[PDB]
């Protein structure tokens, strides 16, 4: 089983359920999960996860898990579950759907992190992110295995159509096969760009991976490389025809992500390769808005040196100076004024940068802005 081989590799606590099958049975349980819960695969596989429920499993929490399965949504909860021998354990539990190409739910992924009862605030929030990332790691391994199964199955249908001399159906299936292969290549390239696997990026491109391929949300390899600070991978993608200005479904470009993430070298390279310095996302944010919001002084300097509109307005009428004043970035306020920033700009709620400096007790910034009035 391609899917079985892919999931046995993951040294995490998880299950996979099939909600197409009656009562949404577990069809895969990790060694780790079986270890935790004290069951064998023979005992678990083909049964509904409700054997984990005991007297002190919160029924309102189980309800939220039931609702998430009925609405085909994600949930993360904390709750007490039970081992085979009736031992209780606290766990952070994350449930998400895994969807087919049609985007219908094919499976649910459930991830457990046990021993969580003393985690609060920031530490608990790190566990909630950890369970989600594990579910994402499982979902990508499963997507790849399911693609390989589809490829195996179309190749079987091609061999059959050849043996009946159905030459039209062979051509039709060969087009489908060529698309599954393009899909596998872009899935692998997106992941390699994100993980900073330089040689793997080179090899995927040599094998015909589309430098301009995009996921669901129109995210390109270049977007991912921008976010993760992968300078070489950025250069490789650009040399091989990656659209420097590709906008995802939120109108985010690589330059936005480079500015958002503080990656100066990448901001410089994208600009040198003709990135649109004033690209606005669906919220009307430009790279300079993001650089100012996150306090990235050197990126604010490089964007203005490259002709950034110093008075761009987001859909709330905020200019870069409003954000720098709001979040207390004195040197960015100083730099923005030297480049022509409008101290009299009013956002959608009638506030100037001076007003936001005042409301946020940013004394120094209010002085400098008053002085420029």
């Amino acid at each position: 089983g391609f899917l079985e081989a892919a999931l046995e590799r993951i040294e995490k606590n998880f299950v996979i359920t099939d909600p197409r099958l009656p009562d949404n049975p577990i069809i895969f349980a990790s060694d780790s999960f079986l270890q935790l819960t004290e069951y064998s695969r023979e005992e678990i596989l083909g049964r509904n996860a409700r054997f984990l429920q005991g007297p002190e499993t919160d029924r309102a929490t189980v309800r939220k898990i039931r609702d998430a399965i009925d609405n085909q949504t994600e949930v993360t909860v904390q709750l007490i579950n039970y081992t085979k021998s009736g031992k209780k354990f606290w766990n952070v539990f994350h449930l998400q759907p895994l969807r087919d190409q049609k985007g219908d739910v094919q499976y649910f992924i459930g991830v457990q992190l046990d021993g969580t009862e003393h985690f609060s605030g920031e530490d608990l929030e790190k566990l909630i992110k950890e369970a989600k990332q594990v579910a994402e790691e499982i979902a990508e391994a499963a997507k790849l295995a399911l693609l390989k199964l589809k490829i195996k199955e179309i190749e079987e249908k091609i061999k059959k159509a050849e043996d009946n001399g159905d030459e039209d159906k062979v051509k039709e299936l060969r087009e489908k096969l060529d698309k599954l292969r393009k899909a596998y290549l872009i899935l692998a390239l997106l992941e390699a760009a994100k993980k900073g696997q330089i040689e793997e990026v080179r090899r995927l491109l040599e094998l015909g991976a589309d430098a301009n391929g995009a996921d669901g949300g129109g995210t390109t390899p270049l977007h991912l490389a921008a976010t993760s600070g992968q300078l070489t991978i950025v250069e490789i993608l650009l040399r091989q025809g990656a659209d420097v200005n590709a906008a995802d479904n939120t109108g985010t470009t690589p330059l936005h992500l480079a500015a958002y993430s503080g990656h100066l070298e990448i901001v410089e390279v994208l600009l040198k390769h003709g990135a649109d310095v004033d690209a606005s996302d669906v919220f009307g944010y430009t790279p300079l808005h993001l650089a100012a919001y996150w306090g990235h002084l050197e990126i604010v300097e490089v964007l203005l040196k490259n002709g950034a509109d110093v008075n761009a307005m987001d859909s709330d009428g905020m200019t870069p100076l409003h954000l720098a004043a709001k979040w207390g970035y004195l040197e960015i306020v100083e730099v923005l004024l030297k480049h022509g920033a409008d101290v009299n700009a009013q956002d959608k709620f009638g506030k100037t940068p001076f007003d936001l400096a005042i409301d946020n007790g940013n004394e120094d910034i209010a002085e400098v802005l008053q002085k420029a009035a």
